[PDB]
Formats: structure tokens, C-alpha cells, sequence
């Protein structure tokens, strides 16, 4: 369930990538959805707001949406 | 009502776009006008204050304002 | 104790020495290195740094926050 | 590397040398000392010795699971 | 919210102990619940069939109950 | 119908007890039986195997049994 933010890069970056999925909670949490049906949670405020990575989930196709 | 930034980003970047207009709220959330009279919520905290989301959405003639 | 400065310069260095840096929520980052050693850093604003946690990751150092 | 035998040894010792474990679900223990080092024990088993986590408390270590 | 099992273990033989309830769930988590309105969870699978740990909290009146 | 651990064991302590029966099923599932017609459910794997707990529930004059 937990996922450290390296594993987390890591399965983005993934050119098979299982990541369908990402949440941006507003304290600093991710909640990081998988094409074959898991769900991570990542401990991460710095992720909150960095466009880059915003950018990168998006131009990825995958779903990204903040939660408060 | 509920939309996804990812979706969005999509709507926007349509080549025919529906989108009119968006509203940029100080709390976080977008709200996204169409032109067949829908309208979306979107929670996006990190795209209050995006110069180059604002200038994108400004040169794809869609409407932006702040309130 | 160690130092911010001597920090990033530990992570910047060229040989393998981080293995894995944890980013408390208090300021507080727990850096390990692979000879088994442990150190304390007393930096608030290092959740800040950007630069930093995207080198450490594209050296495929394990980081994690925790609270 | 540290042996389960070396690890009982080191917190039944007189002087306080470990600050902290960690029992994680793999079978794996965290050892950190005071002196700033931290070493690995593998130890299945750890998972049902309450003597030994007993003790640890007892001492004022901290001790926490993860997984 | 995360709570260490030593920390617990303080909360409980505290003389002035807030600790009014521990719920022990099947997968090794404790939920503990204070007096003063707050939830902490322990990671700690040694607990789930402690005998003696569970007695301690009985006797002291702590609601003590098992979940899946 | 659900009980807590601690309410079983102080109404089995209890100086005019109403429990009459308790039947302690594999999955950890205590069924608690009083005197006006009640019965109660409580998660406590812990107890499955206790003698203590056994002994004790039949010294009070307590049915228990295992199935």
C-alpha cells in the first residue's frame, strides 16, 4: 500500500506504465491507481505542486485530479 | 460536474474545443465552461497561479478571468 | 548533525555514498548512506527544493516522506 | 549485516548503544545505535519474540512495524 | 495519525491515560482512539496475540475489540 | 449483538453474571449467551485457544464450548 515517491517515479517512467491513475491530496498525499487494480498511497508535499510532474502525469494520459 | 485536470488539459488542447470559458478560483478549483451549456468543477490547486496555463488558455481564445 | 550544504553536496558528489533519504514532515531529513551510517539534517525548506529530490530520484535513490 | 544472536546481545547490553528497530513484514529488522549507525537482521521470527520487544520498550527504545 | 508501538505502550500505562479504546484488526494494525478526540494507528503485528498486552488494557477499563 | 473484548470479560467477571453460555468458534468469533435471552458477537481470535479464558468461563459456571 505504501510506495516510496522513487518506486512511485518509477512506475510513471515505466514505458509499459501500469499507472492509470494519480490523486493529489491537498496534505501532501498521493493516491496512486493501477491499470490491473491496485491502489498506493505516497507520501509526497512536494509533489503537490510540481508542474513538471503535473505535466508529465498529464502528457502520460493518465488521469490526474486534486482532492481536498 | 466533476472533471479531471487530466480531462481538462484534453478539453483545452481539443483541436475543436468546447471550452468557453474557465473561472480561476482562489481555492483551488477550476471551473470550466462548454459551449453546449455544461459546466465542470476541476480541483487544481497547482493551476491558480500558472502564467502558462493562463497564456495557453488565453491564445486558444477561450475566456479566463480570477475571482 | 549535518549540514544542508554538506548535504547536497554528499548527493551531488560522484560517488555512490546516499542510498536513501527520508523527508519528515517536521524538517527533519533522515539521510543514509550505503556504508550504514545515518545522519540528521535540519532543513524545512529542503521539501521545497525541487532541484534536489528530482536529482536524488534520477540517481535512483529511495525517497520517501513520511509524517 | 547483523546476526539475530549479536542483535539480543546488543539490547540486552548494559550500556545504551540502540535507539531505535524497526520490524518490517519481510522479515527484515532496522537496527539504529546512537553512534549513527543502522544495520540490517534477518529475522522471521523477531515478529513473535515478545521478550525481546518486551525489553525494548521496557528500555524506552522506540519500536514500530512497518510493511 | 501514525502512532510507534512504544509510544502506544507510554499512552497506555500513562497514570492520567487517555487511551479509551484499541481496536486490533486481523492484519497487525491497532487503531487507538483517546479520550480527547483523536485516532492514532500502530503498526504492530506482535500485538494481535499478546496476551498479557490485551489483560493490561482490560484491566484498565480500555475497550479492547478485535476487527476484520 | 456486537460486544467488545472488555465488556465480555467484565460481564463474565461480573458478581451476578447474565452470561450463560459462550461458544468459541474458529474464526475468532466469540457467541455470548445471557440469561434474558441475548446473544452477542465478539471478534477475539485471541481467545480461541485460551485455556485461561476456558477455565475461567467454567469455574463461573459458565457453558462454554468449541466448535
Amino acid at each position: 500500500s505504501k510506495l516510496s515517491y522513487t518506486s512511485f517515479v518509477q512506475m510513471v517512467e515505466d514505458e509499459r506504465s501500469v499507472v492509470s491513475e494519480v490523486v493529489i491530496r491537498d496534505d501532501g498525499v498521493l493516491r496512486v491507481y493501477t491499470k490491473d487494480g491496485r491502489v498506493y498511497e505516497v507520501d509526497a508535499p512536494w509533489a503537490v505542486n510540481d508542474s513538471q510532474l503535473i505535466e508529465k502525469l498529464v502528457s502520460k494520459g493518465i488521469k490526474v485530479s486534486g482532492e481536498r
